[PDB]
């Protein structure tokens, strides 16, 4: 739809158009490389990933729709993919400063106003997303990125950018599909059906921000899980009291509200004074990288 | 509320992530049983197991593997069950071959029945399959659990295998009680895709990439599948296939409205029926 807001994809290497310069990361999504546009000299981020050579075109063809059609000036930006010698390319938005997490292992705790900032920089791309009937459902400190200008950028929009690797572990959970109805396989494909789990996420992500590791990180991953199925189940708080604002202890308690019927939407958080403070700007995070070249 | 409705192991009938599933003797009189070996959660307490064993008491029904009772020994909760002595209809099928009509609507009969106790009690089984009806050896029918509720370690353990950490995970995601986006109906769309797996020996689309599947189902004109052999079946067994198939499920049956379908309701359906598939095992 054309109302609401150029090939697919390209049979050929994108190194006809880019040139590729150093490795930016990599893991169960791929591997991102930096890139160097041949004719503008504009930079940006390559992501290849491994294609099985009996992926069809058709659904590949869908999915790459998917990623043309979601776009909010907070997700990183999507420019077009390549297909080339069994390797899919996304080429995209580059975000010089890394995650937040990849800057909080050098610099340490943010400060409350920069964790403000990126909160309601994410809640931005989540109110943008759950109006897409989107459910991102992987905030977190490694999935937020940052860009040379101070700028909030979301890594993908979650579940419906996954491609490869993460897609095929995803589908061993869904396990098979064969005999669900269509209304479950809908469900399955969307990656859930309440999206208020992104609220809760975001609530961890800022308490990982303030205290490098979200709550109990050092809880064997089973164990945490078991512990939310039960009746006593109490969500976690930030550890120290002083150290933060009235409003950042009420912007945690009503984000990490263990029931989703009473936890806010991400429009209504948007409304909570934590995060529609004055003084919320890029300049705080550009203070958070020079903090990282002069420590 | 009352007011509503030791042992030799012998051999290994099953196992996963759940945990193992034995076939028993009882050393006083020679009944056999089957004894499911689960390993209780770090952070298992007397109320969370409590709850555990009182749905394992009250959610009952013949066509349901009966619960006999639990124990905790050797560092493990032992749960003494029904024995269902020929496995699953898919353990039978992928020996015997497909099964005739009358089978299936016996099968399905027998499910539905077990379906429509589970949906009065407010339960969604959301795993009906083949594999997940047992047969035992005098040819009754048995769901082999109450569903994706009797699961939730199982689930769990799956979550972290291929999803990940979960520090950052909501607690509805892990808890799953009331989901959303569908409710019981989804049980009547797959009996419907198991009795074509039964006539044909897989599910529709079978040999399709899962992802693929996910996309064709979802789109907004998805056809539903139908029986490949016309001339095989019965109107009778082509009306059902296509009314427990209906797409929306606004629109599909309920399983107590199922069971006044002809292909369910008809005379002649015993267990006598399954005891000529078990025959075929013998000399096949
Ligand atoms: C250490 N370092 C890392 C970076 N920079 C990046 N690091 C990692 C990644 C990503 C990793 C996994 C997801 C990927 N996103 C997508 O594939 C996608 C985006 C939009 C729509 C649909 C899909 C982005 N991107 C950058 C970057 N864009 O600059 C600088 N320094
Ligand atoms: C090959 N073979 C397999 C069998 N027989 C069984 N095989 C597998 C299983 C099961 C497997 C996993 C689920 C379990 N059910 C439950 O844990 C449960 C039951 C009721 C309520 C709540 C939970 C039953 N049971 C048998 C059997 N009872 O005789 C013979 N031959």
């Amino acid at each position: 739809n054309l109302y609401f807001q150029d090939p697919d994809i390209f049979n050929r290497d994108p190194r006809d158009h880019y040139d590729l310069l150093q490795r930016l990361g990599g893991g169960t999504y791929g591997e991102v490389f930096k890139a160097r546009d041949k004719v503008s000299g504009d930079l940006v981020a390559l992501k290849m990933v491994k294609m099985e050579p009996d992926d069809d075109v058709s659904t590949l063809q869908k999915e790459i729709l998917i990623l043309k059609t979601c776009r909010h000036a907070n997700i990183v930006a999507y420019h077009g993919s390549y297909l080339w010698l069994q390797k899919l390319w996304i080429c995209m938005e580059f975000c010089g400063a890394g995650s937040l997490q990849d800057i909080y292992q050098v610099t340490g705790s943010l400060s409350e106003l920069q964790i403000s900032y990126v909160c309601r920089e994410v809640l931005q791309g989540l109110a943008y997303l759950h109006s897409q009937k989107k459910i991102h459902r992987d905030i977190k400190g490694a999935n937020i990125l940052i860009n040379d200008a101070g700028e909030v950028r979301l890594a993908d929009f979650g579940i419906s950018a996954q491609i490869g690797a993460t897609l095929a572990r995803r589908l061993s959970f869904i396990g098979t599909p064969y005999w669900m109805a269509p209304e479950v396989a809908a469900v399955a494909l969307k990656g859930g059906y309440n999206e208020l789990c992104d609220i809760w996420s975001l609530g961890i992500t800022a308490i990982e921000l303030a205290e490098l590791q979200p709550p109990l990180f050092d809880v064997h991953p089973l164990r945490v899980l078991f512990l939310m199925t039960k009746s006593g189940y109490q969500p976690p708080r930030l550890k120290e009291k002083g150290k933060w604002s009235a409003a950042f202890h009420n912007f945690i308690k009503v984000t990490l509200t263990a029931s989703p019927a009473a936890r806010p939407s991400a429009t209504k958080m948007l409304s909570h004074q934590l995060v529609s403070q004055p003084g919320l700007n890029r300049g705080l995070i550009l203070d958070l990288l020079d903090k990282l070249k002069n420590p």
